[PDB]
């Protein structure tokens, strides 16, 4: 599996010390490096690949600038480095592309600020006191912030580069997809003994958080059949073959509309070419990978959902920690290397590939993998706070048009990677995501 691109793991902000957090810094910001250094030409950093994201040029410098202005509210710096970049790199979710559609400075201005802001970071880490444990109301937690942020948009770029032509980027060295075995074996509905759930976060916990992490709800869950394995590129062709995007009877008037306007046929990295599906990993079109996750947003999920009828569902967020996690817990970080997380692969997996990826419950890349959608309009816990250093992280979001999505990528890295993490996306919109189907009986 992918060896020569390394990622650190996270760390507990007990053992948080100056020495380990350099090196985590200095990953998290070569990791952004490598993708952002696979753009071979600058004026593609001008295109937008995806219609609801601003320009690559964005987010080249969202990220540095993040750092900063983090730093500069808890007063670790006491002047950045171009308040201009810091606001124009600043503000980041369309429900349209005519919604989201200034001047953007130059590729080469761009990396200079990157790089002026990684030495003037490093200074401030290599001169401040790290007194363990970091903790919520402590200023480093705004470096803690940046570095977790920066980690989450290596993965949103990821999707970026990825629909831009193969002709636009450089494929890393050492950038390894996983293998394919061919036609996947049978996905069995399996029953997940009910249970009560807590979730949430303790404001006390050891790891850094975001503040929708944070909160406590008693979830009492009734035993429901989930199938073991997440929904196939080869269970969805199935799907395809049998009119699936051509039967108004399994969608709904808003998903249908929506692959209308958008003239969908297929999941968005297909594209069917003599007779045959070639798929679109990050840097190459390949032959369809039939036994790996299938890759799509809510509205397709749902869609699969009503031709395979039966009530067939999503998960709820409590459904799905339930599943991954039980009704009991201490997190083993060195547990993130049991699953396609943190890349292991620079790609999905073939379900069921990684051997200690199955939970206790015994679904499989419940955790990796891809992202997996849940019918769960994105909420607060009870408990919730905004933190000061970014009170609009979440709460806008609380809105009932975003949809929950949990467990992690083959790209996720970081505190992302853990059980408190709490993801959310408009249901049209494209992440390394799929599902698995759930029924009550
Ligand atoms: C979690 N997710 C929906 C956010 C993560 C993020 C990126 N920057 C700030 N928050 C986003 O992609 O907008
Ligand atoms: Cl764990
Ligand atoms: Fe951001
Ligand atoms: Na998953």
């Amino acid at each position: 599996h992918m060896s020569f691109i390394k990622s650190q793991l996270p760390i507990f902000l007990n053992n948080c010390t100056q020495d380990s957090v350099i090196n985590y810094f200095q990953n998290s910001w070569e990791l952004e490096n490598i993708l952002m250094r696979s753009i071979i030409d600058d004026e593609t950093f001008y295109i937008n690949p995806d219609p609801l994201r601003n320009p690559l040029i964005f987010y080249l410098g969202h990220s540095a600038a993040f750092y900063i202005n983090k730093l500069i509210r808890v007063e670790l710096l006491e002047k950045g480095i171009n308040s201009d970049y810091e606001i124009l790199f600043e503000f980041g979710d369309p429900e349209n592309a005519e919604e989201l559609n200034i001047n953007w400075p130059d590729v080469r201005q761009v990396w200079d600020y990157r790089n002026k802001a990684y030495e003037v970071i490093l200074e401030v880490i290599k001169n401040t006191t790290f007194d363990l444990p970091i903790h919520a109301s402590h200023p480093l937690w705004a470096l803690m912030m940046g570095m977790e942020h920066q980690r989450i948009h290596f993965e949103t770029s990821s999707m970026l580069l990825r629909q831009l032509p193969t002709e636009k980027v450089e494929k890393p060295q050492g950038w390894q997809y996983a293998p394919s075995q061919g036609v996947p074996n049978t996905n069995k509905m399996i029953l997940v003994e009910g249970g009560t759930v807590t979730l949430g976060k303790a404001k006390d916990n050891p790891l850094y958080g975001w503040d929708c992490e944070y909160g406590d709800r008693l979830v009492k869950v009734d035993s429901f059949f989930a199938s073991q394995y997440l929904v196939t590129n080869g269970e969805f062709l199935e799907f395809i073959n049998r009119k699936g995007y051509e039967t108004q009877s399994y969608w709904n008037e808003k998903s249908w509309q929506w692959k209308e306007e958008n003239k969908v046929k297929n999941p968005k990295f297909w594209q069917f070419n003599n007779g045959k599906y070639s798929y679109r990993a990050m840097f190459d079109e390949i032959p369809l990978p039939l036994d790996w996750p299938v890759e799509v947003n809510y509205y397709e999920a749902m869609a699969y959902c009503g031709w395979k009828g039966k009530g067939t569902r999503l998960m709820s967020e409590a459904e799905w920690n339930l599943a991954a996690y039980g009704s009991n817990y201490q997190v083993d970080i060195e547990k993130v290397n049991d699953y396609n997380l943190n890349l292991k692969f620079g790609s999905p997996s073939p379900v069921g590939l990684v051997k200690t990826a199955q939970s206790h419950s015994g679904l499989w890349d419940l955790r990796g993998n891809v992202w997996e959608w849940l019918d769960e309009n994105f909420h607060p816990l009870p408990g919730f706070e905004p933190h000061f250093l970014y009170e609009d992280n979440s709460a806008p979001f609380f809105d009932n048009n975003h949809k929950m999505m949990l467990g992690g990528a083959w790209v996720t890295q970081g505190t992302e990677t853990l059980k408190y993490y709490r993801n959310w996306f408009r249901p049209n919109f494209y992440q390394h995501a799929g599902f698995r189907i759930v029924t009550n009986h």
